[PDB]
């Protein structure tokens, strides 16, 4: 019984290309060092995807390892219901409101980012109903958005593949993605593009009626949708319209939270104030499953009041507010902001951007894009016309597979080659990643020209 | 700035009475010992609730503590997507199929039971759609059922409190609860009761159309709905009907999995064979957030064939199949099943019954119920007629409160008192539990009767 065999026999794989995994075998990982992972055959890889955006401190950070173990020595498990919670919970809440852009606020916990978005929607429904508008339920997101995998968070996610579940559910509207390169019109400037989306939102609000719309969620920079920075002035045009019609604005900071963008929050980087923040991933540097909904002052007041009218918030997850996870997050927050990880991103962003600009030079890259330590190259069959490769060429898989074969974990989402390495990444490691990526590109584009 | 005050300030409370957490100190917890917890001032309490059903090994178990720590030392975090996963992940999937009632099958990972129920539903929509019936979407559960708090899992839950959210969503149907004592009609026997719910199921299927019904979910014994064993023969009547009409049966084993009913699974205790299992909570003895969906032979083959047709299953949570969680799970499973914990439940269940049997003697306990290490006492004003006390006497929230005063954590649910202590409980600690409870009951029934 090999590892590959055992894996195939018992696993139902999620987000796994099945013809790749049948033909190649599951890669079974035993440990890591810095930004490297090592499999059971001893084969070693530079994971330029931070595992899954979240391992910003690498795969063996001593401080974080030591922090987790200490909390298990102290108090290994508990909950946050019935008027009881850990000291460690009370601590993170306090810490989180502080690092947040809000002056004061409140914090509710989940296990995943998906749960947090799901919770956020329910909070909105609860809130508008208690404030006299039970019909105020619709949820606005963007095409290419990714907000998670529960029925609701998947309805929030703007991707063709949710049709296999018969989603989105009624009440979830997808507006145009602010990706200027893809969706900008013949001879339309970036400013004209941003004005068209401001206009498109208002039309939607007119079409549906503000009294039926409960919220607007946005990632500051779109992550799993393939690293899409917003067109210039998007949030500046977008927010006032939402204030005008009394539509809560929620910032999904699950990827942008704590550093990847060049700041503590994506909404800092793009200079807007949300009514609430959804945080996860980096929150624990992938050491423990944690999610957080951070309500800004206005929603905090309103939710709090709404609760006391009824006497209980009948919502919550078994492991939410976990002593271990809260401890880890404190340490992770401290490590990122005070032990140089976030600054490392700001420092190396210029060089990272220089590498991609060099790489984008060839016939089959349409553009490069991103910010800080989150970036993507777009593969095209024809550059002038912007036309993608045929589905049957499986260009995405070829690139992933070839990268893996050269010792580089790089995961393309669609025809968007994504790079989101840990923050602990050294200039030499960054060179390693580029050199490996380039070879992969040469090989694949020549197979496929 | 006290602990109580810093708690109130930054925290949003889940499943918490606000009139009594504002009234009494918000209890902040530092550590534990065996089945006892210690707060920030130094008071000890016997937790007859295993934290939240899940701390079956107690709060300071040596082995689990070291297993958790050992894994942080070896590989503190990863994911299970894109053709990769940790060695821990593969061992756990193997061990879950073995330890489950299924001979063979497949495992999908979540962080919580709510996530896992939400997932199972999505799987069913996916599967039936792939097999040519996209309208097969409706989900059957029972009144009083508890399945989670995501929009979908809360819709599955049969509790009036979800109306604050405008839930249940369309498609979610609650059958009568199999609680003979409460829902048995005058003169009607238990055998007749079951016969009637059987008829109700078939009438519901006939009326909706079997092609529109995606699955049937049940807790073998209902937990957070107040510890309810099914009327005798229920699952023996329910199953044949579900099979006659091609409706997948899912056993929600989130509370009942791994020992609490006196067997490895609730479904073994009640001698029925489901099509898939939802597991969480005890899986990690509460040490880590983990959920699992274990598909039996038929649904495994069928889901895999559907995934295969489209080449990728577009579902998964970032922390799914986490290396630490799996390593911890793997250890909890071993501790419960091989180190006496499950066995101790069987050893002490008749003594547990004997205690409640005596307590239920009072004119104010209307009934005891449960099995293994999960029990309820139901409070009543008049025993002959089964009328409860008036709601405004908060007769349960008192017993819970005066219990906490006496050093016993005990959860009130409606008019009933719930006990589900850790599996490690000694005979002496069990008697301490009864001692402290009888005193609480004496004090509260004196006042209220
Ligand atoms: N956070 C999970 C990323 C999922 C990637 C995909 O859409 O293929
Ligand atoms: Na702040
Ligand atoms: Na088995």
């Amino acid at each position: 019984q090999s590892w590959e065999a055992r894996a195939e026999t018992y696993s139902l794989y999620g987000f796994t290309d099945m013809p790749s995994v049948h033909q190649r075998g599951t890669v079974v990982v035993t440990h890591g060092e810095g930004p490297y992972i090592v499999d059971v055959h001893g084969r070693r890889y530079l994971d330029a995807n931070s595992g899954l955006w979240n391992m910003v401190a690498g795969f063996d950070h001593k401080g974080l390892i030591e922090a987790a173990k200490a909390q298990y020595d102290r108090f290994p498990g508990y909950h946050a219901f019935f008027g009881r919670m850990s000291d460690q919970t009370v601590m993170l809440s306090e810490k989180l409101v502080e690092v947040s852009p809000f002056d004061n606020g409140r914090v509710f916990y989940t296990n995943s980012g998906s749960e947090a978005n799901d919770t956020m929607v329910k909070m909105l429904w609860f809130l508008h109903a208690a404030e006299g508008k039970p019909q105020k339920r619709k949820i606005l997101t963007r095409w290419n958005a990714y907000h998670g995998v529960t029925a609701v968070s998947a309805s929030m996610t703007g991707k063709p593949y949710n049709s296999v579940f018969g989603l989105p559910l009624p009440g979830f509207i997808h507006l145009t993605c602010p990706h200027y390169w893809r969706y900008g019109e013949e001879g339309e400037t970036e400013a004209q593009f941003v004005a068209r989306l401001a206009r498109e939102l208002e039309d939607t609000i007119t079409r549906e009626g503000a009294d039926t719309i409960a919220g607007f969620f946005a990632e500051p920079v779109m992550g799993a949708g393939g690293v899409i920075p917003p067109a210039k002035g998007y949030f500046q045009a977008i927010l006032p319209i939402l204030r005008k019609y009394d539509i809560p604005m929620i910032s999904d900071e699950v990827i942008c939270g704590f550093g990847r963008t060049g700041n503590t929050w994506g909404c800092l980087t793009y200079d807007f104030m949300p009514d609430a923040i959804i945080s996860s991933k980096n929150l624990t540097a992938g050491f423990f499953p944690m999610g957080a909904v951070i309500l800004g002052p206005d929603l905090a007041k309103r939710v709090e009041a709404a609760v006391e009218a009824i006497e209980e918030f009948p919502h919550g997850f078994t492991a939410s507010g976990h002593p271990v996870g809260c401890a880890i997050a404190l340490k992770a927050i401290d490590v990122v902001m005070n032990e140089g990880l976030a600054e490392n991103v700001r420092r190396l962003a210029p060089r990272f951007e220089a590498g991609l600009k060099r790489i984008a030079d060839r016939p089959n890259i349409g553009e490069y894009r991103g910010i800080g330590f989150m970036w993507a190259l777009e593969a095209v069959k024809d550059k002038p016309t912007k036309t993608p490769f045929d589905a049957n060429l499986s260009v995405s898989e070829r690139i992933a597979n070839t990268c893996t074969d050269l010792g580089l974990i790089c995961r393309p989402l669609g025809q968007s080659i994504v790079l989101c390495p840990p923050f602990i990444l050294t200039e030499a490691q960054m060179d390693e990643m580029f050199e490996k990526l380039e070879k992969a590109l040469d090989k694949v584009f020549a197979e496929v020209a």
